[PDB]
């Protein structure tokens, strides 16, 4: 939709959340809040108002795969766009994420150019 759309960036590595927040800012997305894990993420999401989730796969307590499922199973937000950030281009991971209904996915480290594209393609699908 509009670059006002609220993003939730979830990762337990503060440095990486700052990176994605920076890349998003660079792309014009200034509505960004962070979450430090799947549970924190879910607490914030149920509080309603978010339009996009960018999440790490390898996270303690509740990984991004678990977080994505919960999201997709939640009638209130089952259609929420979710971009999965993965540490490697592993086929296992990529498929198990597309399966759980990931809107898209990227391999860290990534650039603004790649993030921009991924985000565009996704906004295309969901006609946003």
């Amino acid at each position: 939709a509009d670059k006002e759309l609220k993003f939730l960036v979830v990762d337990d590595f503060s440095t990486m959340r700052r990176i994605v927040r920076n890349l998003l800012k660079e792309l014009g997305f200034n509505n960004v809040e962070e979450a430090e894990d799947g549970v924190d993420a879910l607490n914030k999401l149920q509080a309603g108002g978010y339009g996009f989730v960018i999440s790490c796969w390898n996270m303690p307590n509740m990984d991004g795969l678990e977080l994505l499922k919960t999201i997709r199973a939640d009638g209130a937000m089952s259609a929420l766009p979710v971009l999965m950030v993965i540490a490697e281009a592993k086929k296992e991971n990529i498929i198990a994420a597309a399966q759980a209904g990931a809107s898209g996915w990227v391999v860290k480290p990534f650039t603004a150019a790649t993030l921009e594209e991924k985000l565009n393609k996704i906004f295309e699908k969901l006609g946003m």
